[PDB]
């Protein structure tokens, strides 16, 4: 259980890198 | 250019967490 | 501004990840 | 032992995300 929730808030915070990657990808190429 | 790097340095930290979450879920199921 | 945003979600981000680090280290000890 | 080492990795991406937070205000700064 606490292990598999600590995973799940990892992978959130995995996607939340993954947007602001993007956003940082479209500020530099307009 | 320098928001490229950032941004990639970011997929690559995001990819990183999620290998530790499997490596969390490992752990916790054998 | 979007670069002073980011960077603040950047930082919250650090402090949760510090958050889950703490938490795994209070699993293992006990 | 695996709980400690994982907890020091996610220590150490949030330090590289605070780098890269400093870097982008910097950015937007001058
Ligand atoms: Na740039
Ligand atoms: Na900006």
């Amino acid at each position: 259980g606490q292990l598999e929730e600590i995973a799940q808030q990892l992978e959130e915070i995995a996607k939340q890198l993954k947007k602001i990657a993007w956003q940082l990808k479209k500020i530099a190429q307009g």
